């Protein structure tokens, strides 16, 4: 149930009804491919083997508005931390020996980590059985080999053009089969296992493959998978657009814009705020975000939608004198900031222009509306089903005296502006 | 005929002679691949069929300075709007039944859209004819199948690692043949058809492939192609760089920079302004932009190049006290902002340093010049043929008193600065 | 020997011990593939030849905080400059005729350039010998052809989906073999040759492939490779985070942040400063940067780490009143800016929370620490071995009176703030 409210007084809109899936952590696992140390259908194998030899060579060669408020993480530090351990002597042999008679196992490593290790491809035992004695005979060994070899080559290609770190994680790095099994064996809730299983492509996109080592006939890379420690909490998206006075004299106008646009998700008694809404992806009513790109705010930040002048949170805005027209396409409609001589319209498919916007900040829902045009820019609106509510209010920019209005404030708020205006009235 | 003028008084340059190709809209079409529901050269087919089976599985699994002034669109809303319709019951059967005896057809869909539908691959009729009865015989059916199957796999790979939305649109999604035919059948001018046909790679880059549905032996994805509703209008690129006073005392200097740099194209009586010049691509003298990343301004914005103090448009600038050196490589030359103790030079290939810049903002054309060096940074200049004109003028930063100069203004203009300076002179 | 110092007085840290590898220039070379003009195992060749024909068709069709202070280069201007020369009549024939009996040669071109030219694939002599007379016989010609043809197709695919410019440079554009030979024949020091040879993937990432021409049975593209004119100079990374007062009253607090974060490398008597630390890549203790994304500063910029109030350089800061919590993961630890009611902790793997941060800016090294948590955000810390030093000092934000503190300054410095504060004290 996606709904939306437009706030006329502050030229912003809030889309709600979303459920969260936030990456809160990482799950690291070691993926191994055992390699072989070597020297008509045979000539096919000859070629297939030469390519094997230089893929191995390649792998060996491989190892010789409010965004500015965010902190800075190190995205593959967990995975790299695991990799640095595989570089201890005999450490890959602990993995090697544990995966002797089994393809997947939980190996207790040295530094005090217990990682699910997984041998996805046993080229070693292939070459050292159905290859070594040669003897043409059957074509089925030729194609089974080309198949296993191809995975190797695709892994090698990805690592080389990406300097050993890839994202999203391909099906060559980790098949649907293996990923599903990995998902099934993680120390997580069932609600989490099913979430991941029904969204593997989103999972792959939030994952890393990290080339670790190729030592003692063994290729090891670490796959770093998202932990969704916050699921099914309410999320909402806040859209904002410039609110300006609409005097006919050019340059006599003042504007303010709510700078706190982005994604918001309830999270452990606070709210996770994602200023760069590209760090989140929406699947139906589920929104996948990453906590690394967020701020943790008091829940009172939401009072800025209902009352931007509330005493519990100092709502954030920027100020300018630059009244350009534009539109923001929301979840269930469109905000239009229309100023000057700009032609601003909304249209239906078969009927054309159905609404002409006058100067100021207005809004239209997506019911019956397919496109929106501001100046020379045509925006298609999203055709998501959901109810829209227009909340009438006096545009707050009307409450300010342009003679003492502080323009060109960026990292500002309702209070900071009040203090300045008052500071300006002190000069009398 | 590419020309260029440098304005000494404002440390900016304008490259003109370009012709426009602006994406103003979208053309949506439905691409279908009919699928089959199933169970030495045959063993080849066996493998080729197993890969078919899990590609289908993968697809099913798949479905379970002035940039801050821009508005915010929803780039694939038109395509997704078409997709939501294919999810109506029997709606893909309207497409299916219409493409019974033909590969391309204009199917009138339910929601009041008429989309060109296109069956690019008929795997269904391949498996259910030259495959089902099996019977080795000829190798030509093996390779014709691997070929058709490969397209499927490549489409599947792109959709999975991109969560069902790809751009640019590959030749696997849509061949040169099919694209050309699609281009040929669109309700557009010939000037537009030829523009697209002579720039398919640019077209592909401005296009989207959107995975829609895999229902009733049919795979459907929507290809979203650019409409160039503005062609062959004059475009010009504005380059800007910091203009500072050059006093020898550190920290006693003031700077201003024109913030209105970017691409400009004449468009329907106004001017389309593209602040993020990476949203535009130049092919020879043709410049491909996207109106979604633009502002619509009065044509008077161009008066800022000839006269930044003009009364018809309030030209935009920022102010600082930070006189670092740098260079901007233009279309036909280079702007050099040289301050402090920085070594700034221009050079020819075989002759080395030919010009040493003194402190301030200067310019050199690309005739005889191959490189430009500011400090430890070497820039190669573009070697495009075209005439360059140096327009002499007193640097306007000399007209300002540093004692009342407002520095650290970002979203500013000539007037805003005047009002502030005057506001500062009021304290006397 | 990577070390790190945290400065408590300014909430910043400096990681040192790094060695430089800066791209200072470009090395351009011409890569050619000679093409053929044409018309069971033969049917294999038939298919392989049809794909050849349309790859050629595709290629022919193909040719018809302080970042805002950076200048603007033109990244492939050197390579494109070389390309414009190959478009002179008979100019590719100079290359063609010179590569008659040899695969690599230094061809003196017209415009006064001498470029190493390299024929990596001779399809012409393949088709016009082991193909033309046909005659099935041996399978080894089939697979040797598919192999050579495949490279062609992969090159063609990359150029088409990238509009003729690719980066990083694939092994299909240029094999490890060819790249190593190219590296070996460049007019560079041995220290440089070995640097490149031990980091080909980094090299490929800093390279461009530029499709030039397909004329007279010859395909030519220009490969643009990095020149590392600065090697083995000391580099250091500066991390910064917001420093705020910690009064319990909301909105009564003031903050400052050092804006000069990024990479620093000693370079020719000055310092190269890279504000966008993503323009640099770290391999062990080697850091690869690009001078195009840098400023050239006096070496005195480093005094801001030991003494931000020094008289030799005006250290840069921004100011605000926005005391949000966050963390910056450094090379050997973590900076924590903890304000308001935010829960801030550091943890060990097997032991959990080991340190709770109080309000203000603090730091913890990576020894014994694996994760850091600020609010709802968990950051893994880097597990690099190296010594960390905590430098105690009074947080400088305590030296300022909030009543005359200038907040919302972005492009500011210690002096600019002093002048403003003093300017504010003038109103008495
Ligand atoms: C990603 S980021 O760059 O860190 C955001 C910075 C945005 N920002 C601005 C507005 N502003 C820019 O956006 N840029 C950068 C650009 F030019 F790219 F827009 C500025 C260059 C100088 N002065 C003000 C600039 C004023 C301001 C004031 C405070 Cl206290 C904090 C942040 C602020
Ligand atoms: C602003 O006005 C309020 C009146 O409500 C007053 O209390 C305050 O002192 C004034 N000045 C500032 C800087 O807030
Ligand atoms: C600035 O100077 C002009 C004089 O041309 C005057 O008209 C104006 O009132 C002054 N002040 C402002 C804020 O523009
Ligand atoms: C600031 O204070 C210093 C005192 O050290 C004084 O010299 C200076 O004139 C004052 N004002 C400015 C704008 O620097």
């Amino acid at each position: 149930n996606i709904t939306e409210e437009f706030y006329q007084s502050t030229c912003s809109a809030v889309s709600k009804g979303y459920l969260s899936a936030l990456r809160t952590g990482w799950y690291t696992s070691v993926i191994t491919i055992e390699l072989s140390n070597i020297k008509a259908k045979v000539k096919l194998i000859k070629q297939e083997l030469d390519k094997y030899k230089n893929a191995v060579t390649e792998l060996q060669l491989l190892m010789q508005f409010l965004g500015f408020l965010l902190g800075v993480g190190s995205a593959i530090a967990s995975g790299v931390a695991v990799c640095k351990v595989l570089h201890l002597e005999g450490e890959v042999n602990k993995i090697k020996s544990a995966l002797l008679s089994t393809n997947k196992a939980v190996v207790s490593l040295s530094n005090g980590v217990s990682v699910l290790t997984f041998k996805v491809l046993d080229l070693k035992n292939y070459i050292d059985k159905q290859l070594l004695p040669i003897s043409i005979s059957n074509i089925e060994t030729v194609i089974e080999f080309q198949q296993k070899n191809n995975r190797l080559l695709e892994i090698t290609r990805e690592f080389s053009v990406n300097a050993g770190v890839t994202t999203p994680v391909s099906t060559y790095m980790l098949t649907n089969s293996e990923l599903l099994s990995l998902i099934n064996d993680m120390p997580i809730t069932n609600d989490q296992k099913k979430l991941m299983s029904n969204n593997v492509q989103i999972v792959r996109q939030q994952s890393y493959s990290i080339m670790c080592i190729i030592k003692e006939e063994v290729l090891a890379y670490v796959v770093q998978l998202p932990l969704y420690g916050v699921i099914d909490t309410p999320c909402w998206k806040l859209h904002t657009s410039p609110l300006c006075t609409t005097n006919t004299k050019e340059g006599s106008n003042i504007c303010l814009t709510r700078t706190d646009r982005g994604w918001y998700c309830d999270n452990a008694g606070s709210v996770s705020f994602f200023p760069q809404a590209e760090t989140c992806k929406v699947q139906s009513n589920r929104v996948f975000c990453d906590t690394m790109n967020s701020l943790t705010l008091p829940s009172e930040v939401n009072l800025c939608n209902v009352d931007i002048f509330n005493p519990k949170y100092d709502c954030k805005i920027m100020t300018s004198k630059t009244d350009v027209s534009s539109s923001v396409i929301t979840s269930l409609g469109a905000i239009v900031s229309c100023y000057g001589k700009t032609k601003c319209t909304a249209s239906n498919k078969n009927r054309g222009i159905i609404k002409t916007f006058s100067n100021g900040c207005d809004y239209v829902s997506n019911k019956g509306v397919d496109t929106v045009s501001v100046g020379n820019t045509l925006y298609y609106v999203n055709k998501q089903e959901g109810k829209s509510l227009y909340v009438k209010g006096e545009p707050i920019i009307n409450f300010y005296d342009p003679l003492v209005f502080p323009s060109d404030e960026f990292d500002a708020s309702i209070s900071q502006v009040n203090e300045k205006i008052n500071q300006s009235l002190a000069f009398i």
